[PDB]
């Protein structure tokens, strides 16, 4: 990913989406699209920012269901022109099967949430996220989501997972994540609010590139 | 809910949803709308469901981020006129809390899933669930999601949340769990497959009923 930053865009407005993605383009190339958009917006949003800027799409969709519900939301989601989908391992490993298989038959890629970022996720998915990631690893997963409030759980993350497998993490900026502790052990760190809040979006994009190329 | 049955309406395309939908109207009032269909036809089928059928809508948005994003979620569904949305209890308190914010600003209601239906709830989600149920009560949640498929969970989840709780109950029928069972223990079942892939909807649906009336 370009300069290993990922844009979570959740703005809720097209034309303000639009404006932010457009300011920050020159330093990401994939931009992760959530349902705060879409739902707003509604699916033709993607197809529009891979247009526009064209840059990678990885929809956002946490997906959580049961086998069958999973397939349709993914085959929607790619249908609308997404490159990856986010699907959450807790529903077991059928669930997931369910979004390989989609994605699969329509060439693209699934990214296996693990534990998450914020403090809730202490309270059931950490204590069931190594063994998540090792489900994911199991059924062939190659792509993951980690947390970068927790670098320790992070560096625990990849080492299930190995160093061929990529691996993205949220919860850097306005969760407390570094960007540069949470690239020790991530291939690219997602931001949302520290960039779209932001007075000029672009300078924060460009801060946090800096602190990276050092790295 | 009426005849204690709730149509979920899974089907992606408007045609087939509405048509479906309209067949059945009479035994139901109460329909649950997914992702399947939204992302396919757009976050106005909703109120397009409210109005053509005056039902009441339950989005079942699986609502699984962390606290911030559900908020948005959730603001963007009831915006749309859903009587009410199904969110997961897995990630935890802060995650759940939101929605509940939320729900109590716009005057509407929560459901918090706590066990899912499908096999592979046996993995994960299962062994997390009594207690996601207990911080549901701790949380002031009334309204709870339980799986047709494991009765004896379904006995264990009501005995959690007490008898003014309000229990629907997905996995009947296609899934393998059976009305008048499930009823033992939820006040109303969901069925979606069982009625909408039938030759004739308003006949699974009646047929439905009818084993129902005799409890
Ligand atoms: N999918 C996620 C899983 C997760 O564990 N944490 C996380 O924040 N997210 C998403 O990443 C983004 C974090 O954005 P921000 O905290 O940088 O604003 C938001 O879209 C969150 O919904
Ligand atoms: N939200 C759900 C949680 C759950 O545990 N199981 C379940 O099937 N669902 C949903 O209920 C419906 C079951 O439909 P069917 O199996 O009767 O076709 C589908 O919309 C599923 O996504």
């Amino acid at each position: 990913v370009m300069n290993r930053l990922i844009l979570a865009m959740d703005l809720m407005n097209r034309d303000d989406a639009l404006r932010v993605t457009g300011e920050v383009r020159e330093y990401i190339d994939t931009v992760k699209i959530g349902y705060p958009l879409v739902l707003s917006e509604g699916m033709d949003i993607i197809a529009e920012f891979r247009k526009r800027f064209g840059c990678r799409i990885i929809a956002d969709f946490a997906v959580a269901d049961i086998p069958e519900t999973n397939e349709k939301i993914c085959r929607a989601t790619f249908k609308a022109g997404a490159d990856a989908i986010i699907v959450h391992g807790f529903p077991g490993a059928d669930s997931v099967r369910a979004c390989l298989n989609v994605a699969e038959e329509m060439g693209r890629e699934v990214f296996l949430l693990t534990e998450m970022s914020h403090p809730g996720a202490e309270m059931f998915i950490q204590g069931a996220a190594d063994e998540i990631a090792r489900m994911g690893v199991d059924l062939g997963v190659k792509n993951y989501v980690g947390p970068s409030t927790r670098p320790e759980r992070l560096s625990r993350l990849r080492e299930i997972i190995g160093q061929d497998s990529f691996l993205i993490s949220p919860g850097v900026g306005a969760q407390g994540g570094d960007p540069g502790e949470t690239l020790r052990f991530a291939d690219a760190i997602i931001v949302g609010r520290s960039i779209y809040l932001a007075d000029n979006p672009a300078a924060a994009a460009a801060g946090i590139i800096e602190s990276i190329k050092d790295l």
